[PDB]
């Protein structure tokens, strides 16, 4: 366990700017610089290679938490699919070997998407739901941040 949490998010090229800004820079920056947590971010710390899947698996095993940022882009690309594609990660999620922190940034209005995400929720044993209200939640020392920090290790 070398990392406090594994950050899972999706970025799609050019639909709300505040959501993307919170998911890509504010969330990691506040978790690492202000609170001192150590996060593994694939798009920052891992270079894609032929061992990409095995590398991601190993990094998840070395992470004390799994943060999933539920943005519209994440739903579009089904950014959670990786954790279901690899058997080891799937077993870790369903058997409760790693705690998952699901950050709800949008409402699952879509029927099919809502059903799929519900099936994902039931597939996780240790699941913590935190709603991101918006600009109020991004403010430092807000209810959102206290909740998230409590769900974090140490």
């Amino acid at each position: 366990k070398e990392y406090d949490a594994y950050l899972s998010y999706t970025k799609v090229d050019q639909d709300n700017p505040e959501e993307e800004q919170f998911a890509l820079e504010v969330l990691p920056d506040v978790l690492e610089k202000h609170y001192g947590y150590k996060l593994f971010i694939p798009e920052r710390d891992l270079i894609p290679s032929g061992t990409y899947m095995e590398d991601l698996t190993r990094y998840v095993e070395q992470s004390r938490r799994l943060i999933i940022v539920l943005t519209p882009d994440y739903i579009l690309r089904r950014g959670w699919s990786i954790f279901e594609l690899e058997s080891r990660l799937h077993n870790m999620l369903v058997s409760g070997e790693i705690k998952v922190i699901l950050i709800e940034c949008t409402e699952l209005k879509g029927k099919v998407n809502c059903q799929e995400v519900e099936s994902l929720k039931r597939s996780i044993k240790l699941l913590s739901l935190i709603k991101w209200k918006g600009s109020k939640s991004s403010k430092l020392n807000s209810k959102f941040w206290k909740h998230l920090v409590y769900e974090m290790p140490i």
